[PDB]
C-alpha cells in the first residue's frame, strides 16, 4: 500500500554527470560515450546573453577553452559542435559508466525524473511532468543548467530533458537532448512568459484509479458520461481534452478496479463542479496530475530497474 | 526558485541492493563490504510468523540455506549472525561498489529517501519522514522488505531505515541498520496498531519559510504569539508540540526571511483556524510536514 511521487533510480544517470566550465560560466554536462552534452549558453557572457549569435561565439572558441571535469579528473576536449540549443564537446575518453541509452522527445503530460546537479555533482532526484504549456515546475538554483530529465525502460535510459533556464514565474524551460526547446522559448535574456497552464486530465484519472487501488472510494459515483460531455466540462475548468487514446490507455486500470473510464470521468466531473468538501484523495486536497497511467501501473505492480 | 519534494540521488545505494532468499521467502538485502544486512523475518516459515523464536530458527540454519544474488552472480554466505531484528550474512566477496557509509538512528520528524526494491532490483526512489508515531507513509508492495531509507549528506551515505512490515492501516514499520525498531513494533504477525499520528509542527514552519523565500506571503500576519499559546492551539489540531530546540533550529530561516519564529507561529495558528480559502502554498492545498528545516535550507 501507499502512493508516493517516486522517481526512477538515478544511478545510471549519476555516472554521466560532469562539470563544464567555459570562461566564468560553470554548469552541468551529460557524458555519454566520447561526447559531453550541455546547454549552448555556457559560451555566453552578460552582453552575449541579451542578443546572442551562438555560431559566431562558438567559432571564436577553442577546445582548450572548455574545462570538463568528471569527478576529480579533467577530461580533454578534442572537438566542439552545436546541435540546436545543445553544445556537444567531443572528449578523448569514452565514459566507462555509459548506460544503454536513447534520446527521446516527450509530449506534454508525460512524466520523467530530474537529477538536479551543481558543479557536475548530483544533489537531488525528483519526479515531474512536462506541463501542457511546455514548462516544468522544477526546483532549481543557479548552476543547475545541464541537469537532465529521464525515464528508465528495462535497462535503457531515455534522456528526454536538459535544463536551460528559469522563467519569471519560477517555472522552468529546457530542451530535449537534440537541443530543441520544449515550448515557445529561446535561450536568451529577453521577456518570456509561459502560457496559461492546464490540468493533465488523463493523469488525474490515472491518479484517481491509484486512489481506488489504495481503498479511497468516497468520490466514486453511480454515474457515467459521454466523452464529448466530459470534454465540454473539462474545457470549462482549464483541463486538457481527453482523447480516445487516453481512454484506451486507462483500459488496464479500468479493468483492474471495475470502474469504466467514462464512469471515472463522471466522478472527475462532479469533483470539478463541487470540490472535495473538506475530504482528501491519497492525502491530497487537490487533484494530482503528475502521475501518468503507466506510472500508476508501474508503482501499483512493482516493475523494477 | 521552485520547491519540490526531492529525494537524494540513489546510485550509491543501488550498488548495494541484493536479493536474499531463505526457503520460500525472497526479500532485499543491503551489501556493504563483506556483510549483507536484511530483516531477520526472512528465516520465518508459515508456522513461525505469529510468535517466532528467531534465536531458535537461526540456530537451525546453515550458510547454504541463504541464497544471496548480486545481479546475476550468486554470492557465497560464509557466516550468519543476528543483531536485534536484522540478519547479517557474511559473504566471501566485498562489494566493490560499497560507498562511504554510516548507520544512523533518526528521530521522528526527520526525513530520508527510500529506495524501493523487489528481488534485489531498485524500482523507485521517494522521500519520507519518520512520523511522530514512528511509522513511515511509504509505498511498498510484497517483496519490498529490506528496502532502505537513507540520507546522502556530502559523499557519505547514512543508512537510517530498513523496511520490515506493513501495519493494518497501510503505514510502514521498520528498523535502523542495527535492527532496532522505530516505534513500539515487533517483527511478528501479532495485533499491532500505530498510534494516532500528528503533524510535524517544526517541519510545517520550515515549509512556510520555504514559501516566503519563494515569494508566497499571503498567509503572513501582523501577529506574534507565546510558545505556550501556540502549543495550546496547535495541539487541538493534532500538531506536535514545538520545543525551544525547534525554535532555535528555525533561527537561520527566521534570520533570512525577517520573520521571527513566534511571528511565523501566529501565521500557522491563523491557517489552522481559517484553512486556505481556495489558495495554495507552494502548489499545495494542505500544510506540508515532510520538509525539515535542514531540507529547506539545502533546497533553497
Ligand atoms: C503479516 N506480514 C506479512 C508479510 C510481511 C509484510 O507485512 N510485508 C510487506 C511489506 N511492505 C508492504 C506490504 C504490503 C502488503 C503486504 C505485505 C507487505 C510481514 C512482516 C512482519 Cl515483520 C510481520 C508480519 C508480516
Ligand atoms: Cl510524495
Amino acid at each position: 500500500s501507499g502512493f508516493r511521487k517516486m522517481a526512477f533510480p538515478s544511478g545510471k544517470v549519476e555516472g554521466c554527470m560532469v562539470q563544464v566550465t567555459c570562461g566564468t560560466t560553470t554548469l552541468n554536462g551529460l557524458w555519454l560515450d566520447d561526447v559531453v552534452y550541455c546547454p549552448r549558453h555556457v559560451i555566453c557572457t552578460s552582453e552575449d546573453m541579451l542578443n546572442p549569435n551562438y555560431e559566431d561565439l562558438l567559432i571564436r572558441k577553442s577546445n582548450h577553452n572548455f574545462l570538463v571535469q568528471a569527478g576529480n579528473v579533467q577530461l580533454r576536449v578534442i572537438g566542439h559542435s552545436m546541435q540546436n540549443c545543445v553544445l556537444k564537446l567531443k572528449v578523448d575518453t569514452a565514459n566507462p559508466k555509459t548506460p544503454k541509452y536513447k534520446f527521446v522527445r516527450i509530449q506534454p503530460g508525460q512524466t520523467f525524473s530530474v537529477l538536479a546537479c551543481y558543479n557536475g555533482s548530483p544533489s537531488g532526484v525528483y519526479q515531474c511532468a512536462m506541463r501542457p504549456n511546455f514548462t516544468i515546475k522544477g526546483s532549481f538554483l543557479n548552476g543547475s543548467c545541464g541537469s537532465v530529465g529521464f525515464n528508465i525502460d528495462y535497462d535503457c535510459v531515455s534522456f528526454c530533458y536538459m535544463h536551460h533556464m528559469e522563467l519569471p514565474t519560477g517555472v522552468h524551460a529546457g530542451t530535449d537532448l537534440e537541443g530543441n526547446f520544449y515550448g515557445p522559448f529561446v535561450d536568451r535574456q529577453t521577456a518570456q512568459a509561459a502560457g496559461t497552464d492546464t490540468t493533465i486530465t488523463v493523469n488525474v484519472l490515472a491518479w484517481l484509479y491509484a486512489a481506488v487501488i489504495n481503498g479511497d472510494r468516497w468520490f466514486l459515483n453511480r454515474f457515467t458520461t459521454t466523452l464529448n460531455d466530459f470534454n465540454l466540462v473539462a474545457m470549462k475548468y482549464n483541463y486538457e481534452p481527453l482523447t480516445q487514446d487516453h481512454v484506451d490507455i486507462l483500459g488496464p486500470l479500468s479493468a483492474q478496479t471495475g470502474i469504466a473510464v467514462l464512469d471515472m470521468c463522471a466522478s472527475l466531473k462532479e469533483l470539478l463542479q463541487n470540490g472535495m468538501n473538506g475530504r482528501t484523495i491519497l492525502g491530497s486536497a487537490l487533484l494530482e496530475d503528475e502521475f501518468t497511467p503507466f506510472d500508476v501501473v508501474r508503482q501499483c505492480s512493482g516493475v523494477t530497474f
